[PDB]
C-alpha cells in the first residue's frame, strides 16, 4: 500500500505531472506515496534514492529516472528484490518498464511536418545524456530518412526553455532557417518559439513547430503549440496498477510501451 | 538529517520548484528528503500526509501546503512535536513560518504600473480558497486604494494558464478592456496574455501585464513576462537551514518574511 518513487528534479513539468498523476491513483487505490529524488545525473545518485525508500519500508518502487540499458540492470540488482518498475528507459533493457512509444511519437511529428509539405527540416534534441532525448533524436532521423528527408540542422539543449531558445537563435543566427522544427519537449519547443518570434519571424507560418509532451502550459503558448502528447496520467495509473500487481506476483514481468498521439493545433501549417 | 516535505500537487511550476531548491539544500548538508503530496484542499488531507512522514520518522517537517489560521494552528498540533515549518500561511498565524512579503510584492506590481501611468487596472487573482491568492488579492486592493485607483474589474482564477485564458476573455468578450493586468501568478499570467493577443491586442503595447513568481518558462513568454520575483531557491534553502535548527532547539520561533523584488521585462509600458 506504500509505494516508493525516486524521480529527476520535479524542475521539469513533466516529471511532475507524472509524480502527481502516480499519486493520483494512488489515491484511488487507496495507497500512499513517498517521493524521493535523485540529484541529477549519475546512475550512483539514483542507486543511493533506492536505499532512502527501501529504507522507508515502500511494498514497491516506481523509478522515473533516465538510465542506459548497463545502469537500469544495476539499479535493479540494488533494488534488492522490492518491485522495481522503470519508466524512463529504453524497451530494449531487460527489466519491468513501461514507455511511451518513442516510435511512434517520432512518426507523428515526421509524418505531419512532412504531409503538410515541408523539407527544410530541423531538429532540437534534448540532453544527449538523457536515454529519453536519444530514443528520440535517433527515431526522428529514422522516419526522415524513411521519408528520404536530411534536416538542414540539428542541435541540442537542456530540456529548459532558455536552451531552447539559445539553440533556435544561434540557429537563426548562422542564417539556416527551416520551414519546421522538430523539438524534444514542449519547455525547449516554447524557447525556439521565442526566438523564431523575435527574429521577425511568423511561428506557423514561416517556421512550423512540433513540441513534446503536452504539458499543461502548452495549449495556451503563442501561438498554441501542436505536439506529441503523451498522457502522464494514463502513465501514473499504470504504473501504479502494475506495480500492486507486481508485488503480488500476478503482473507481466517485461516492458510495456503506452501510446501516444499527436495534438494539432496553431504552430504547424504549410511552407510558404 | 531526514526532513520531511508536506506539499501541494506538483502540477504546479511554483510547488515543485521550492521541493526542489530545498532537495538542493538538503544535499548541500547532507540531508535526504522525503516528500509527502497532499489530495488538494482540505486541512484534513494536510494533517493525514503529517502520518505519512511522522511515520517515516523524519526529523522535521516543512509544510509547503496553504492553511487557514485555524487549520495552521492544528496541523501543527497534529504534528505531535517534531519540528513544523509552514511556508503557505499567513504571517499574523502564531506558528513557525517562512514565507514571501505578499505585501511588498503587491506594492512592487501596483506601483510599477502606477509610474508608468497607468490607471484603467484589472486584477486576476488566484482561487480565494488559497491563502496566498488571499493575501495577494488583499494587497493589490490596499496599494492600489493608497494610489487613489480602484481596478475597472477583477477576476478569480485556479493558478492554471487556461484560467488565466478564460477570465482574460470573458472580460474582454464584456467589453471591459484595461491599459494592464495584475496576475496572481505567471502560469496564469500566460493565459492572460494569450486572450490578449487573440483578441488583436498586443501585450505590453496595449494591454500589460505584470505576473508572479517568475517561475522558470516566464522568462520566454511572448514577449517576456514582467513579473515579482519569488526565490524558491532561497526559500528553499532557508526553510532547510532553520528546520534543522529548530531541532536542534537553537532558533527562532516565530515567522520569518522572505524578500522579493520586481523583474522588469518585456510586457509593461505606458498606456496608450
Amino acid at each position: 500500500l506504500l509505494i516508493g518513487v525516486a524521480t529527476s528534479s520535479l524542475a521539469l513539468h513533466a516529471p511532475s505531472q507524472i509524480v502527481a498523476a502516480i499519486k493520483s491513483r494512488a489515491d484511488q487505490l487507496g495507497a500512499s506515496v513517498v517521493v524521493s529524488m535523485v540529484e541529477r545525473s549519475g546512475v550512483e545518485a539514483c542507486k543511493t534514492a533506492v536505499h532512502n525508500l527501501l529504507a522507508q519500508r515502500v511494498s514497491g518502487l516506481i523509478i522515473n529516472y533516465p538510465l542506459d540499458d548497463q545502469d537500469a540492470i544495476a539499479v535493479e540488482a540494488a533494488c534488492t528484490n522490492v518491485p522495481a518498475l522503470f519508466l524512463d528507459v529504453s524497451d530494449q533493457t531487460p527489466i519491468n518498464s513501461i514507455i511511451f512509444s518513442h516510435e511512434d511519437g517520432t512518426r507523428l511529428g515526421v509524418e505531419h511536418l512532412v504531409a503538410l509539405g515541408h523539407q527544410q527540416i530541423a531538429l532540437l534534441a534534448g540532453p544527449l545524456s538523457s536515454v529519453s532525448a536519444r530514443l528520440r533524436l535517433a527515431g526522428w532521423h529514422k522516419y526522415l530518412t524513411r521519408n528520404q528527408i536530411q534536416p538542414i540542422a540539428e542541435r541540442e539543449g537542456d530540456w529548459s526553455a532558455m536552451s531552447g531558445f539559445q539553440q533556435t537563435m544561434q540557429m537563426l543566427n548562422e542564417g539556416i532557417v527551416p520551414t519546421a522544427m522538430l523539438v524534444a519537449n514542449d519547455q525547449m519547443a516554447l524557447g525556439a518559439m521565442r526566438a523564431i518570434t523575435e527574429s521577425g519571424l511568423r511561428v506557423g507560418a514561416d517556421i512550423s513547430v512540433v513540441g513534446y509532451d503536452d504539458t499543461e502550459d502548452s495549449s495556451c503558448y503563442i501561438p498554441p503549440l501542436t505536439t506529441i502528447k503523451q498522457d502522464f496520467r494514463l502513465l501514473g495509473q499504470t504504473s501504479v496498477d502494475r506495480l500492486l500487481q507486481l508485488s503480488q506476483g500476478q503482473a507481466v514481468k517485461g516492458n510495456q510501451l503506452l501510446p501516444v498521439s499527436l495534438v494539432k493545433r496553431k504552430t504547424t501549417l504549410a511552407p510558404n
